[PDB]
């Protein structure tokens, strides 16, 4: 394949989404096909989410797609600037509708009425819900494939809670489950942090989110949100419950929101992304090993090539491990070693004639290239013990990238001198919104936003510092985004 | 506690128990409903054993986008002029008019098929078998129900592309008897399979498989899932060609089907196997099969009473059945007796208090009504043969009101007497369309072509007369009221 990744980032990963046959283009700008081998990734992280939120009772639902024109600001929900990315359904077949429908951009205006009618006591709560669905966003500034599309996959949770407590465990235990997806399952290292005034959801109290650095591009990327709603959503779609103990007291529900996406995939590509094509983390690959006959004149032995292939194909499908066989003869083993690699298949298993009868295989990883053999007996064994260090390397390279690529800076000139290095950085930050339209206006003379402010920063703040001025009220992530 | 008697109003009846069971609640735009974790549970376990079933023959998940161009969609002769009002159509983003109309997805083949023509560029490149599980939107032609018609729902999507005809055709009937599998082994209801008329089947298609089942309440019959032969009519016009082997620079147009399964299977098996208490749901696709409740309401040994369950719950988790201990005190046992029994639970589990010093419990049935009662100590062995066999009540009791109610009309003599009592029957049929639209005016709300049924209730023999009279008989034909 042509481009590196030091080069033109675009190009890079425009061709590696094209030729891994990840997505393909669609008539319709900013809408993507996601072939088998990217829709697997997804399904993967939807395997391990899933079966985490049931364990904290969530249960899965479906909600309509369509929300009415009077439901739709019926209510203070979102924010005037989020009218134009809203998709209007005006006619159909050509009989032009009496009333304009809205094609979901959440589903907040869609759930909260029901929420009001299932919630009529005491008993009534906790509503712990989950969709996995697609929602339509025309996102102005401009797209690429997962990253940031027009119609994107996600999951979009709402809890519903009678007690504060209740609701702010679980916007931190959904947070620690997206980090782990985010570090578990792609391999990538995150910070967790919570949003500024500017960056928050304006009809909330208080975002939390995790974050994402890309080297290659220089930066960041946020990879999932969980919101505390309080009872802003509460007392304005009405869901109250009165409790006899408390005798005449409007009680309003306490409400959370969380939500993670298909940037998701976008995220593990560009990270991991080497210049001979994907690289999968082995427990999102849905193949971990393909096997290829090789060697690497005579007939009847050649039969016997391909029934040891699946012979290997099974015995660790016994194992648990997805395996593909390639048996495809119509091309040359060094070309399907290409076209595996592309995809960045973790292990690729080799087995030839002249290794057959030597009772074994050669295997290659894709993390590093290198070629080892180990026994015929010693398969199931071994090669599982392989795809684990792939897993553990990739975390800690691109965790060493993320520890060299996060400092500290004090001052303003300094804050500048090393954010046009592609690095982010924490700052000594005032906290208010006009002081942060201001650094990045200043930083352009794209500029640098809030990322968010680390649960854990990197140093304490010491009493009385200032920001750029007010003092500092705390250390925050900054730095050029996506 | 419900209202109406499915004997007496039908259409009650079903608006009453899927929103007292909790499986949909109602939404300001007509057509559209919210399906609740009770009714998606069902949805999902479904989708976990046809996922399971339809992988072991290589079909791969995908996702396609749900916005289709206004070329592409008029593009070729995918539908017909009849098939262009059900189409939602966005125009607008924000209060910017977009320049061009966009079509929300009624079907995903004017999506994938220009992705098949760029695919395939040999035979190396077939077959392709795509699945996708999706939302669909047809703003519909008649007054809606939940499941059974909507205006939005939720299906899955096979699209499979092939080299020779051979490999196709038997792809169409491999998928149609998963269908009836799901209908049969896992919802308990029982189907016909069977080919469309030239009416009815997928005009753009050569000929269109299904599955019906049959709900006597109202006396009709439902179209419960589908499988198409598609030829080369959609790859003649998005051109998904490939270059033969043998003669060198000619194209082969590929061979395509397209088969699909939607949640209105849900609604069906609420119309079949509900009762007048509310619903009944067959054991394999009930997302709990047991519900554990405490009865008799002293506080030191009533932590035994609850306790007790809790060892049952464990025992019975351990077993790989699905348990809920409602252990809820808000609530009488009554209530809970109610509650679950209209949420269509199959064994309900009582424990009362002399019970546990007896060494029992009672397990009530949810088709019969039947009691057990059982030593504490057998678990496995009981609560399973009940389980299973709860399920081989709801699959014969009706497969035998299919067979009540799916006889043999030779002639019409007692076809319409033989229609109008809540009846199905087959008919020697022309296989024409006119005296279709004839048969159906004669009945009168029309008797329809359902299908045209493989293997027929009797066999047929030269020189027979349709219903028509005047052209003879080609095939015994399921006719029917129907939605
Ligand atoms: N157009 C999009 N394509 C893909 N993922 C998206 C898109 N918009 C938002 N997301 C993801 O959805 C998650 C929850 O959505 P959210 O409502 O927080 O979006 P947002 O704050 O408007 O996004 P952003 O700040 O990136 O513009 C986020 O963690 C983000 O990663
Ligand atoms: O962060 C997610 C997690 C899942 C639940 N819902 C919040 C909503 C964010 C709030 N939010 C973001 N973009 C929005 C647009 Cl475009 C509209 Cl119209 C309305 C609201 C919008
Ligand atoms: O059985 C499914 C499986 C997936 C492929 N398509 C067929 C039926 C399409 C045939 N088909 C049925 N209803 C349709 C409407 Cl409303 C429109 Cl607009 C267009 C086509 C329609
Ligand atoms: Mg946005
Ligand atoms: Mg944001
Ligand atoms: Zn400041
Ligand atoms: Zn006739």
């Amino acid at each position: 394949l042509e481009a590196k990744k030091e080069e033109n980032l675009a190009d890079w990963y425009s061709q590696v989404i094209t030729k891994s046959e990840m997505i393909e283009y669609h008539d319709i700008s900013g809408c993507y096909i996601l072939r088998p081998w990217a829709y697997a990734i997804w399904e993967a992280i939807k395997d391990f989410f899933d079966a985490e939120i049931k364990k904290l009772g969530v249960e899965n639902c479906y909600f309509p797609m369509f929300v009415s024109q009077s439901a739709l600001e019926k209510e203070k929900t979102h924010v005037a600037d989020f009218a134009p990315e809203v998709a209007w359904v005006t006619r159909s077949g050509k009989t032009e509708l009496a009333e304009p429908i809205a094609i979901r951009p959440t589903s907040e205006t869609v759930m909260y009425p029901a929420y009001a009618k299932w919630v009529q006591s005491h008993r009534d709560l906790p509503i712990k819900l989950n969709q996995w669905c697609n929602v339509v966003r025309w996102e102005f500034k401009h797209p690429q494939p997962f990253l940031r599309t027009r119609e994107f996959l996600w999951q979009e949770g709402h809890s519903a809670f009678a007690t504060m407590e209740e609701a702010a465990e679980e916007v931190l235990q959904i947070l620690d489950l997206y980090a782990q997806v985010y570090e578990e399952l792609l391999a990538i290292p995150v910070v967790k942090g919570r949003k500024t005034e500017k960056e928050k959801f304006a009809g909330g109290d208080y975002t939390t989110t995790i974050e994402a650095f890309i080297s290659a591009s220089g930066r960041a990327i946020q990879g999932g949100t969980s919101h505390h709603l309080g009872q802003n959503f509460s007392k304005m779609f009405e869901i109250v419950f009165e409790d006899p103990k408390i005798p005449g007291e409007k009680q309003f529900a306490y409400q959370n929101s969380w939500g993670l996406t298909t940037r998701t995939i976008g995220v593990m590509t560009m990270v991991h992304g080497d210049n001979m094509g994907l690289v999968l983390p082995p427990r999102v690959a849905c193949v971990q090993v393909v096997i290829i006959p090789c060697g690497i004149l005579s007939e009847e032995d050649k039969e016997a090539l391909i029934a040891k292939c699946n012979d290997y194909r099974r015995r660790l499908l016994s194992v648990n491990i997805r395996v593909r066989a390639d048996l495809r003869d119509n091309y040359s083993p060094g070309w399907k070693f290409n076209h595996w690699e592309l995809k960045g298949v973790p292990i690729r298993l080799e087995v030839g004639p002249r290794d057959m009868k030597s009772c074994q295989f050669v295997a290659v990883r894709r993390d590093t290239g290198e070629k080892l053999t180990v026994a015929e007996n010693e398969a199931e064994t071994k090669l599982q013990a392989i795809l684990e260090d792939i897993q553990v390397t990739l975390f800690t390279r691109a965790s060493e990238d993320l520890k060299t690529h996060m400092v500290v800076a004090n001052t303003m000139e300094d804050f500048q001198k090393i954010l046009d290095s592609g690095k982010i950085v924490q700052i000594p930050f005032c906290g208010e919104i006009d002081c942060e339209d201001w650094i990045k206006k200043t930083t352009a003379r794209m500029g640098a936003k809030s990322l968010c402010i680390p649960f854990k920063p990197l140093c304490e703040l010491q009493p009385g510092a200032k920001c750029v001025c007010n003092p500092a009220k705390y250390y925050t992530l900054f730095g050029r985004s996506y």
